């Protein structure tokens, strides 16, 4: 009934804080692209949306742009979710569901996101799920610490207290409403 | 492969002006309740997405809560849409397509939408046109003179009937009853 129902192989997602090593641990498995299918973070579209550069703006001007930057998030996700292919197996850097659980949820509570567009993402999120097939096997969940979380990042610029929010979002979803095998790795 | 495809009956889509009889004419499909999908358009929904008043907001405030607002609208046209229905035929007040080329689009150009807002929704109305099932066998062009519209801004009722006009008398194929409102 869905769509994209039945269309797609063994799907693995990659899920994780900021700078928790997620791009670092794709690229190894970046020299099977010939029997994986390897989906990565569409950053790219997101700073690139015909031009426009959704990603900064969302930044700039959170209160206004943090809606339409999520809800293309969303998309992205869907797209990245449903994309037909050959390959026995698929693996995801993140997808819909951390996108729903932790960004779309910490904008909501530091009121980058107010009740009218955090309900309109959340109607369209319950609507998702009626309508679109997501596909997803096992979660690899990246665990580390903010701390050195941070680092990463002052290594390669978002506050700690943000990335312990998004953190603590991520440990309420994965080590605490999804069901799928998560198999927990120590990112430290 | 689409999400309801295959699950829908004959559908009639209503469309025209603000103010061009729409909600009187389908009145009169109101007494066959029980052999016609009746479904008018959702201002309910947008006035009350639980507890908020989008539709409220998006005048007061266009350039912040139009994305949202028509984000809403969207969805509630593919709900409806979409919906099941043993019913042998079908009928709707609007539709997705004119929420995208009528209200999208004036939006975009009078800035109302702002370039990344506008995209946004375009991505997303690409997107759902490869997705979910969108059933439009026949729409009923309620033709009117803004002018008259507005004896139910003017210079907003025109550039409505503008796009009503270039998307229905000049993409979307499948037959068109053009009526006269007036
Ligand atoms: O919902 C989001 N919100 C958000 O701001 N981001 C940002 C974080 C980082 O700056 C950059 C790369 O992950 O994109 C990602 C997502 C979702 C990925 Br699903
Ligand atoms: O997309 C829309 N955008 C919009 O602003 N409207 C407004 C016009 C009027 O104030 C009121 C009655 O439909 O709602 C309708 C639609 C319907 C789309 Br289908």
């Amino acid at each position: 009934t869905k769509y994209a129902e039945g269309t797609q192989p063994f799907t693995v997602l990659i899920e994780g804080n900021i700078g928790s090593g997620k791009t670092t641990y794709l690229n190894h498995f970046e020299k099977y692209k010939n029997d994986i299918c390897l989906l990565t973070e569409p950053v790219e579209k997101w700073r690139n949306v015909n031009g426009v550069n959704l990603l900064e703006l969302m930044y700039k001007d959170p209160k206004k742009w943090a809606m339409p930057f999520q809800s293309y998030v969303t998309l992205t996700m869907l797209q990245s979710h449903t994309a037909p292919t050959n390959k026995k197996l698929k693996i995801m850097e993140r997808s819909i569901f951390s996108a729903r659980y932790c960004f779309v949820e910490n904008m909501r509570r530091n009121g980058s996101l107010e009740q009218g567009m955090y309900n309109t993402l959340e109607e369209w999120y319950k609507f998702i799920e009626e309508s679109i097939h997501v596909q997803a096997d096992l979660i690899i969940y990246l665990r580390t610490s903010p701390e050195v979380a941070y680092e990463r990042i002052r290594q390669r610029c978002v506050p700690l207290k943000y990335l312990q929010e998004l953190h603590e979002l991520h440990e309420d979803w994965l080590i605490h409403p999804q069901s799928c095998k998560v198999l927990v790795l120590d990112a430290d």
